[PDB]
């Protein structure tokens, strides 16, 4: 049985921004990959709200440095077959950074901290590694969330190909969620439930790919 | 459908003494009381080998302070109805301070950091939480794992009736796991496969009643 | 008697633009208070120079971050009746993020770090809390200080709305410290020692009414 | 005017082992010295529970170091003409180390701190220092508080020869609290609001010496 | 015996744009200083790729932040005759903050940071410091290090000029890296061997006269 | 050219009892060494006076956590040929936790930091690992140190055959320091100056065997 973990931010942890609550289990990406794939394997979420890829955020009642929290998370969850990322949506924030750049250091960063992972048991081989691009954020009229990430637009828009570069420099899977799924302009930023079903839906075949089904 | 995150260490990832690996998904506790509560709860794992309840320890590609993970755990998989605690066997190695007092102290911390927890959205209510004393060390010729736990067998003894205790101070759930399950002399801490799955039947009847079925 | 935290920057401890040194005791604003409310009223003055909202800065011999340092603060001086806010000039300096909607965040931050602070002796009352907009920036020949907090003239004026709807929508107080201090042309940023003393004259209604005397 | 600031624990905050409440403002030993004193000083009072030396403790809400908290509140109390220190009670917790000779050294850090602070504003030279040894720790029925305490009834009677040694090392004043003032045997660690106002005026004559009144 | 530490980046560990490698020892800055002094002088080379002057940076495996590391390096090289800062470049990225403003206020804080140093064994008196404005950053078609320091050839232009006004209020030494070395167009920010060469001995002349040779 | 990076404490940096002060650069062992490997070697010393294995220590004014540390100043001198550890004697201090089993456990813990190095350019070849056992303490008068290092003499004792046990474990070399040299009386944990030659003497051969001279 291969075991997957879902590395994410709201977008996987399942933001529902119509109802300011949580998608249910079945609408969420991870759960859509986990039914697609039956018992072959064993889907993990961890999904953070506003989890950047490398970078410190003190504004919630958690770490969001993905980068910082990452080694826990393996560690939790080994042994891993796959993991799945899927950020940078946070890192288009003024505050944070702000530009597709740093957010694509900060998934190298996220991909050597799996290579180099210390597990909790004898591992002979590395996980194998998925870079998914988020769906890129949209126009919103949302007064508060049009500052929280003024000209992530145009930035997150940059995501995708360099996430594809990376990903071939670094041996590492691909996919582009926006492929497959678009923001909602509630807020510029989340997933609507249909849209977070298809990211799932869509990832499938690339992680069929990857494990060997 | 109720949501149970279970917080643990070793004994809740599922430690393999016998194979220095990790036991199966399906004889991991948390997964057995998944199967017996089946499709009324969605069971979440967060076992990390060597987690203490509040106190540092750099001895790993990890943060084994449970204190200082806890909230960004909780926030990971908000909102949720039951947390189910198991820790304070790595609280019993000299090193980090061996003291069952220390323990109790720890676990007060984690259930303060539940109910002040901040939410990642609007939530009326304090999940229920469960403490639970694990399993009791025993006697190990293993000279390595007797001197990491030097003096915890005694100790280890003394969390039931002081997690008993808290638990009453608390209006928090108690279960103690060492009544259907003991630890390993292999190593003195873990325990094998079947007594994990022992502590999973176990608490089946107190998480229904805390869940209200 | 009741117990008031004033929590703010250099405009708090007292900064003398003109002397590079310490406002007098009696015309620091939190001592204007103090004198006004008299005996019924302890007032905490908790300003500290270059305190930002909720953002790193590693720049002097101290914690400028607002939230990391603020559970502590609140600890110390336990239970309180109010908290008096007054920060978010540092904030606009570049090199911390620059903007008021990161000012307004922080302070959303640091009421949410008061509403869910675990007291030291059992509360059970909430304290009230007071937002309060710091004299906006204006513009200065100090090139040094023009640097520092380029742009902050336009970004610090529009903190006292953002801070006033904050406070609307999570129950807080408001004052607009700009309706009665002016910031001195020596540097953009402090007060003097008169609109340090205005600042505190001017809370004296507003804090009565939240305290009911 | 002379500045003097109380750096403590609970003894400083000023617990009431009974009640689990807090002394009222005038029975705390920095208010009675402050009274003493009248308006030729201004007493700050910054004593936070469970405070350690030099020593981490995740137990609470809040940051127990003393060491790490310490340029903080120098920074923002600055300029000072005087630190009092009374600190050692929590390092008698053999969670924390339980040593007199470990709070000796803490101490001593404590006094480093201040002679090498990066003062907010041009200071020429530095404040004076004053050592206090805690009250030390009695027996007690309370078999939570003996648990957390253990052994401190005998390490804790070190901390006065010890303490006054390393202030004639280094130049600092001395004073043993133990020497006016009587642990509760409630606890075997809190001072009573008689005790604890004891403390306040056994200081005044020392305290007067060092800051020529 | 003289003892210099040199405390760098990139620059000072000798970065070849080319190789993507090392620069030889020989080739390095520290060491051309080295050979230069002979037995006059032990240089110690403290340069860490990515170090800014006092920002955190969490993209690599390491610290940084040069503020958080330095009063390490500090410790384990006293006693010191002489300090030689080489920082800035990093600071040039938009990640970090891309101010020169920034990078001379982080400059200034280390400053500070040898300053009040509590040094491992009884010292009377400072070291000198020589704080070096690095060599400015060039336009390259290196689109990955364009994104990375963008803005970078503009700002890093106004750094001898900050550089050598703090050090004259600091009375500190200067030197313009600049002055005697260029960056490679190869990726806008490193130095060649040869370039990276002439920095050393360019300093030669200064670090004798403030160490008298 | 070979080169060779020496992690140690006040052994390494070259503390001097009588004196209080540091050994002459040519008498501290890493100088003996290098002497000895000519230029066939560049060695660098990183000798920390108070630095445990991998234990928090906040008495100084630096970070002694030697774990924590590593990482930087791994990456500050890659590419690495040889890491040579001296560590454990601050490990004995019942502050840190006093035992030979916590010092071997931390140093496991460094020879994994080393081997999961993330080192700065490509590499492929892992350095080589020396573990040195520190020459043991002695008995001494000095009461002070007698208190800070109490339990010391008897345990450290036990870190050559555990560390040497180690050693085997995870294919890296041993020395017993202890074998050419011993610890002075004037403080029970120190080398005098000839005795810190005849560790860096004594070295060479198992040095030279590692680098293939």
């Amino acid at each position: 049985m291969k075991t997957v973990l879902c590395y994410g931010d709201s977008l996987t942890w399942g933001y529902d921004a119509t109802g300011s609550g949580r998608h249910a289990l079945e609408d969420r990406w991870p759960s859509v990959l986990q039914k697609a794939l039956g018992s072959d394997a064993h889907v993990i979420a961890e999904g953070l709200n506003g989890r950047t890829t490398a970078y410190d955020d003190h504004l919630a009642d958690c770490d969001r440095n993905g980068a910082r929290v990452l080694p826990t998370v393996l560690h939790t969850h080994a042994p891993l077959d796959l993991i799945v990322f899927m950020l940078g949506s946070n890192d288009m924030k003024p505050i944070i950074h702000g530009t597709a750049f740093g957010a694509v250091k900060g998934i190298e960063r996220l991909v050597n901290l799996v290579r180099r992972h210390d597990w909790p048991t004898e591992t002979e081989e590395g996980p194998e590694i998925l870079i998914v691009s988020p769906p890129p954020l949209c126009e919103t009229a949302n007064s508060a969330f049009a500052a929280m990430f003024a000209g992530g637009v145009e930035q997150s828009a940059m995501l995708a190909p360099l996430y594809r570069d990376l990903a071939d420099e670094l041996d590492c899977g691909f996919f582009d969620g926006g492929s497959v799924a678009r923001t909602t302009p509630i807020d510029g930023v989340h997933l609507d439930a249909e849209n977070t079903r298809a990211v799932g839906r869509g990832l499938e075949p690339v992680v069929r790919m990857m494990l060997g089904l």
